[PDB]
């Protein structure tokens, strides 16, 4: 199901692109990634991760029960990630309207307790405000953050 919805998301055009990202972490090779490739990858970076965190990684991709990770499995992970802007932008909402008002980011930023301004926060709304409503929504929060 959610193979055969990702895969019509991205067609040979797209998967090509998506191949090349998929064979750096198929360095040892294969035309799959498993837990220890995986670990290989992320200190080829320079990050130590540890194993048994790497392996749970794939666990929650692994819905179906593979163990692995799969090549269509990289494709429907890749279709399944604006979601955390979203998470972000309804905390700033405290009221859960749609949009964020200047008076509920006003306590945010005092809540703090770092010595801001008003004079400071309100010419900041005013500035990011490109067609000045009043209130932040989920369109200037993509380039807000």
């Amino acid at each position: 199901d959610q193979q055969a919805e990702a895969r019509a998301f991205l067609s040979e055009e797209m998967i090509a692109e998506f191949k090349a990202a998929f064979d750096m972490f198929d360095a040892d090779g294969g035309g799959d990634i498993s837990t220890k490739e995986l670990g290989t990858v992320m200190r080829m970076l320079g990050q130590n991760p540890t194993k048994e965190e790497l392996d749970a990684i794939i666990e929650e991709v692994d819905e179906d029960g593979s163990g692995t990770i799969d090549f269509e499995e990289f494709l429907v992970m890749m279709v399944r990630q604006e979601e955390e802007l979203a998470n972000c932008f309804r905390i700033f909402d405290k009221n859960a309207d749609g949009f964020i008002d200047i008076e509920e980011l006003g306590e945010i930023l005092r809540a703090t307790g770092e010595h801001v301004i008003e004079e400071d926060i309100e010419d900041l709304m005013k500035d990011s405000d490109k067609n000045n409503d009043g209130r932040i929504d989920f369109d200037e929060f993509l380039k807000m953050m």
